[PDB]
């Protein structure tokens, strides 16, 4: 599924990501444009030979397993193919895990090259919230 941009950040409200130990809903909505394109069926291959997936594009090397990544952690408990669901549950709450292991959002390398010091919350403008 491809989100609109109010409809994802209505999504992520829900499922209670607005303020996730501090970072306001455009924050999280700014990433997801830049990692996926609002897609939840985005992958991409990394040079160590894991796999990013979803809309927030988590790792297989240490957040979820694909049967493919030698030595990797499954630290959410999951298959990788569970985060290209339409139903971005599963995404959002290993996203919640990640955030809190200690360096933030700054995990996302595109949140912080791209999201991180500029004016997120235009990214919720005009969402009816
Ligand atoms: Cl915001
Ligand atoms: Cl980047
Ligand atoms: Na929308
Ligand atoms: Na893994």
């Amino acid at each position: 599924k491809v989100f609109g941009r109010c409809e994802l950040a209505a999504a992520m409200k829900r499922h209670g990501l607005d303020n996730y130990r501090g970072y306001s809903l455009g924050n999280w909505v700014c990433a997801a444009k830049f990692e996926s394109n609002f897609n939840t069926q985005a992958t991409n291959r990394n040079t160590d030979g894991s796999t990013d997936y979803g809309i927030l594009q988590i790792n297989s090397r240490w957040w979820c397993n694909d049967g493919r990544t030698p030595g990797s952690r499954n630290l959410c408990n999951i298959p990788c193919s569970a985060l290209l669901s339409s139903d971005i549950t599963a995404s959002v709450n290993c996203a919640k895990k990640i955030v809190s292991d200690g360096n933030g959002m700054n995990a996302w390398v595109a949140w912080r090259n791209r999201c991180k010091g500029t004016d997120v919350q235009a990214w919720i403008r005009g969402c009816r919230l």
